[PDB]
């Protein structure tokens, strides 16, 4: 459709990219987290393997349309490159993440963009006594990392993680998978930075 | 020569790439599988590895031509990043797809585009009886990571993969391969998202 | 080095690039194996790894020149992305091959161009047998992943591969190593596939 | 905000970019090593990997503006790409540094720029005795790869390691971790070279 | 800086890029090696891996300068993607080498460039008494893999590697590094090409 194809370029090729937020126009994004499968546990490392997607949720008053004006068009798809992205980032991380979906976002009238991106990440996480009954937990903090709390923040739709997608014949049991929002100092700066962090306690099945 | 890059100016660089997908202007992916190979089978994380070429068709009416307007060209090959390519991704991998064939389509004066992307996909399967004369039964989901049934179907020519190709000398024999159309309800998004899915039998040789 | 400077600008940036060969303009792509090691067998998949060299040879009308009109230059050496290249593919790998040398191509004053791509494969061989006095054979078919025998044709100058630069000390000697040409029929495509199957013999040290 | 949009533009798109510093025009990095986690001790190799963050800082008076002239902006973030970065290198790495953060960079209005990258690094140390009471100790050079001391000079806000997020599960101990600045000289050149000493004394629990 | 601003634009951006050398006008490339360690040894696929640094140092008529001219500047540093390189490859590599070091290079007003690549190179070398006080013996060759000797030539200020920062508890000794060059004739080709074998006489601590 032609009436697309005008809103595209309307939006992108017609202004500059978005700078990112600032002090003064903050940007609030919304995290959430599916848990897929806990692949591999190595115990000589504590090395910890998770297959999970990652919703992310902002809105953009520059990406704003009426959808009268572009033929009744309410939202599209796009891929990422042609957007500004939030960097969260996990902060216990041992190799990069893998990134395992397509890098495509959908952008609504309203400015609002959705962002699902499915990865696998290794992070430092002590497995000793997943093999009990009791099981063992293991937290890894998401966040901007060059962003603080006055030019982004964080929140979640829930503090439950979605575990209805996750393996059902995994070799890893989950007991429970929690992400809750935090407001750290660290000695680096004066400001105050922000992280959900997603706690899962498992064992073997 | 001549004829040929003239076709492709007018066709590409002449009008705006094809946004994607619709509700009121939907595609439907027909999706095809050659099985050629079960690499390997890693019983501790419970991760099985495919060689194997999708084999994906859609038609577009921004591709189309007169092939007499153009030296009676009926159809030519270009690179998959001239065209709008399907974001079918599969629903249960564990690392990044490696792909084993040029980024190359084949596109047609109906507009019709076929890609047969090969590739290495590991995704989750629990291998337990794998030495069994039975063998054991592993499936994986293919589809759209973005777009809905509303958007983008999937259809397949056969129900039965296309094991003629298939490495004799496997480490593991294929008992049967099927690709079966499913039409899923995620918890996500209330419209239906339509999948393909990959259900093979196997044994050690 | 001012007159070589011009003939590159006069080739590449005056005309648009070879859109790839078509039915009206054929082209043979002239194929040959150099086998440099077998580094690995892996028994538990079936993967045999490779390095060798492959050297490819072509011709383009479009790439001659007078060396009089060009000061007495015959010849010129390119990056492998300044041109076309042919889609040349192993039918039979595991893993994406790794390239061991640098992508510059040989271009001379009649249009022939010469790619001499070194690289290291993985591919589907079962080596049981290896550990034997009669060895193990195993066969990987090279050709082009889109283009039919109407548009790409394939020939070697020789059935025998160059093992002149096998590695000495490799935990694998060659008993025999082939290079033939074979034209194929597949379902998909009215027309005939054609490809160079590399066969070897070999068994441990 | 376009404040920002402005002052972006009339910085990169406006000037040339910085070539890098010389012996008339030098410059000063601030280093300094958050140390993470150490993952993993390879005893047959003498390569031992590490998990930190390393804060870079220097001025430049190409960067440098007045916020009230552009609406009271004070600081912005920006890639790592659009901007000149000091090309600080590992002298005893065995495999290349993976990045674990964003390459993303803070200016600030007085023309000082910060960068925060996150690293795995894989370097020479002989681990024998880890599993003695005393430790083992292990030292890795920071230092530029091209510029000589007359050109990049370095130092260090405390010669103290921040240890404050080193992971407390990990399989290894920090007994100590050191941050020295050294000038050395090399036969290649006749000016002094200089380096930060990352010295780190560490035992398996 | 203003003045090397200008010199880098005047010599980059003036004059079309160095085509490569031709048979008219040769090149000489000076090569020579830094051994920094023996990292691995895998006598099951006899592949030995390396680190060290390799000077390469040629000079260019189209990259001479007048330093009064650009006030008093002898020379400047730059990325290697800005200038020419030769075609430096190791002719018995099993893995593509791996990078350790930035793509810098030193550019001096007479037109001499020097870069300094630092790398891990996996090469075909049999390990066969390595654990013995004679030690065991093992070569790589390095050299163009497009240019023969007509058109690059190569030459080494010492036939002696430089030890000098070898790896003091490296789990093998080096007995003796040499660094010689060599004139071959190949079957492919009617002229000579030529070569540095880099040798190394080794044992285990
Ligand atoms: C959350 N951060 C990392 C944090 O220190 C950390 C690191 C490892 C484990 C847990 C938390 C904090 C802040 C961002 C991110 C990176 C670090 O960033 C900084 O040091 C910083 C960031 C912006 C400007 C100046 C300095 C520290
Ligand atoms: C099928 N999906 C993946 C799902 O997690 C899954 C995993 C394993 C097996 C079967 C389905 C579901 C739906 C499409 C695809 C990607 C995910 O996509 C979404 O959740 C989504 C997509 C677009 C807009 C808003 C949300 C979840
Ligand atoms: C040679 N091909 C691959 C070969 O048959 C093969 C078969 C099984 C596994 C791997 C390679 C054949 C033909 C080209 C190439 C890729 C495949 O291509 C096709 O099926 C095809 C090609 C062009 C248009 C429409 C369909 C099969
Ligand atoms: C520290 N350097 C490496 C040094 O030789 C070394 C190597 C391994 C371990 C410890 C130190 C020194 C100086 C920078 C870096 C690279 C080398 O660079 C050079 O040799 C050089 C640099 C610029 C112009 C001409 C030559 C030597
Ligand atoms: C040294 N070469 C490889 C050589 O055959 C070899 C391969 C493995 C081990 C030792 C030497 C020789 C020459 C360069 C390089 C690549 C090969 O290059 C060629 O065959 C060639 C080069 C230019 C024009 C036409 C053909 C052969
Ligand atoms: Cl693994
Ligand atoms: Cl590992
Ligand atoms: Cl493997
Ligand atoms: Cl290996
Ligand atoms: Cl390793
Ligand atoms: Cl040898």
């Amino acid at each position: 459709q032609a009436n697309l194809m005008r809103l595209k370029s309307d939006l992108f090729n017609r202004s500059p990219m978005y700078p990112g937020p600032t002090k003064d126009d903050p940007l609030t994004v919304t995290l959430g987290f599916t848990l897929q499968d806990i692949v591999k546990v190595d115990s000589s490392t504590n090395e910890v393997d998770l297959v999970y997607y990652e919703q992310q949720r902002w809105k953009l008053n520059s990406l704003m349309w009426d959808p009268n004006e572009y033929g009744n068009i309410t939202d599209f798809r796009t891929s990422a490159a042609d957007i500004w992205t939030p960097d969260i980032t996990a902060y216990s991380s041992t190799r990069p993440v893998q990134v395992l979906s397509p890098q495509i976002a959908v952008v609504t009238h309203d400015g609002s963009v959705m962002f699902i991106p499915a990865q696998r990440l290794s992070f430092m996480c002590d497995p000793t006594g997943v093999d009990s009954e009791e099981g063992v937990t293991c937290a890894v903090k998401f966040g901007s990392w060059v962003y603080s709390g006055f030019e982004i923040d964080l929140k979640t739709d829930t503090d439950q993680v979605d575990l209805s997608s996750y393996y059902a014949s995994s070799k890893y049991e989950i007991l429970s998978a929690t992400q809750t929002r935090q407001v750290q100092h660290y000695s680096c700066c004066p400001e105050p930075y922000i992280d959900v962090n997603l706690v899962v306690k498992f064992r073997e099945r």
